[PDB]
């Protein structure tokens, strides 16, 4: 109740998107909630979201969003185990880790490289997943919210069918999520994990250990005249920043925005309207974009990683 909505609050003034969910059906109440695992925050959405947990809806934090992956570990014993107290209270230190109603623990951490949808068992032990990676597409349920084991029906329910309610909860004390190399994180839990057969499942070692694209995105374009293109976007109720940039010509200095996050969103968009043609997407950027005002040799490096990351984030979405 009171933590529930503390924490809620918590996160929205970080800048975080929660979606509500439903405590009855257990789902988000929204139809297409993966969107908030990289739209940006509207304040107005915010506010109304944090009135819904006061009224007792529980919440969830989607991966994805400003680099965010929630490692999500079966059980709190287990980790203990695999990396030693004194790595676990490291980290507990360094960022945000917070107990799951089955005995699990979540770590919270920003990555400037993350993978573009979760990946769902990140490590496996006996042939059997024990954490998941909680990225785009993908939410955890949120420090406060609670559940009534009498109406869970998973096996990796302890207490399935008792009248036993638990709580996500501070593991040790509220810190801000912090930053790490997300690869080396990975590569130090497989490393402890040699010894007790915890493994990284193929997904999570081919995402971590190892243009034909621009021909693709090309190809993938839809492939209108730009003058279409921003009609029809111009027409369709876009958010904020889309309207102001693709509709009103504005520039990111005018309406007060980071750079490379303005490219981002800008970019995902439309990408998600069917433009991945690189060179349209060039030309609807404004003219501070990071793509365009930048010593050239870093202006095209910035560009690909961009666009390569972008619609590899768009591709997952669609197929989500
Ligand atoms: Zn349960």
């Amino acid at each position: 109740s009171s933590e529930r909505i503390r924490y809620a609050k918590w996160f929205l003034e970080h800048g975080f998107n929660i979606i509500p969910i439903d405590p009855e059906s257990k789902k988000p109440v929204l139809k297409e909630w993966q969107k908030y695992s990289h739209e940006m925050p509207s304040d107005e959405e915010k506010q109304r979201f944090l009135k819904m947990i006061e009224e007792g809806y529980n919440y969830a934090i989607p991966g994805g969003q400003k680099g965010l992956v929630i490692l999500d570990f079966e059980s709190k014993e287990k980790l203990k185990a695999w990396i030693g107290e004194s790595a676990l209270e490291e980290l507990c230190r360094k960022t945000l880790c917070t107990n799951t109603v089955h005995g699990g623990i979540h770590i919270y951490v920003l990555s400037n490289d993350i993978p573009p949808h979760k990946i769902n068992p990140l490590f496996e032990e006996n042939g059997k997943g024990i954490i998941d990676l909680q990225s785009y597409n993908s939410y955890v349920l949120g420090l406060g919210s609670c559940v009534n084991h009498l109406h869970c029906t998973t096996d990796k329910c302890p207490w399935k069918e008792q009248n036993y309610t638990t709580c996500y909860t501070l593991y040790n004390e509220l810190k801000e999520i912090s930053k790490v190399d997300l690869k080396s994180l990975l590569r130090f839990l497989a490393e402890k994990g040699k010894r007790l057969g915890i493994t990284l499942s193929k997904t999570a070692k081919e995402w971590l250990e190892g243009e034909e694209l621009r021909k693709e995105l090309v190809k993938r374009d839809s492939g209108k005249p730009v003058e279409k293109i921003k009609e029809e976007i111009c027409t369709k109720s876009p958010p904020k920043l889309i309207k102001e940039i693709i509709c009103e010509n504005k520039t990111y200095a005018d309406v007060n925005i980071d750079r490379s996050r303005g490219d981002w969103h800008v970019i995902l968009y439309l990408m998600k309207h069917g433009v991945t043609d690189p060179d349209k997407i060039l030309e609807l950027l404004p003219r501070d974009s990071k793509a365009k005002e930048n010593e050239k040799w870093n202006t095209q490096k910035y560009f690909v990683i961009t666009l390569s990351k972008a619609w590899s984030v768009v591709k997952k979405y669609l197929e989500a």
